């Protein structure tokens, strides 16, 4: 979708999904924006309800909740978490994150951008290229959210 809709969208459960682990705000929508193609990815249930699984994660046997089949073009069958909402499948990607000890510092980041330098070195991507678009893409949030802020403030005072 568009950035500005997307942003809108996950902003929010976001930095709640953060508050619960440590993982900063914008590393979070930074991820999500970047792995989804700002929700271009969409993943449907069967029905053609959101599966809100921003992420693409899969449903393995460590999962006990719903579950959805894609099958893509030879033919393949992948199955995906299910969540009720963004705010779910933005904690239960931050959880899988937490319970990896590799990723620790990366709980304990005060800044995104602190926080990408804890995922490069914990090797979370090998391609080189992966960090760099983290790096954009938070820069890129953090503008995006300084303009919303004055498109807040900038109409409040209409009035
Ligand atoms: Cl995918």
């Amino acid at each position: 979708m568009d950035s500005k809709d997307f942003l809108a969208r996950l902003s929010l459960p976001a930095r709640l999904a953060s508050e619960q682990s440590g993982v900063p705000h914008h590393l979070i929508l930074a991820q999500a924006a970047l792995e989804s193609g700002w929700g271009q990815r969409q993943i449907l249930r069967e029905n053609g309800e959101p599966s809100y699984n921003v992420f693409g994660v899969k449903a393995t046997a460590s999962w006990k909740g719903p579950v959805t089949e894609i099958t893509t073009t030879k033919k393949v069958k992948a199955k995906f978490r299910v969540y009720s909402s963004y705010l779910e499948a933005l904690s239960d990607y931050v959880a899988l994150l937490t319970r990896n000890p590799r990723y620790a510092a990366v709980t304990t980041a005060a800044t995104a951008e602190q926080g990408a330098v804890a995922l490069q070195n914990a090797g979370y991507a090998t391609d080189p290229n992966y960090a760099r678009k983290l790096t954009s893409m938070i820069q890129q949030l953090k503008a995006m959210s300084e303009k919303v802020s004055k498109t807040y403030s900038a109409n409040l005072d209409n009035l």
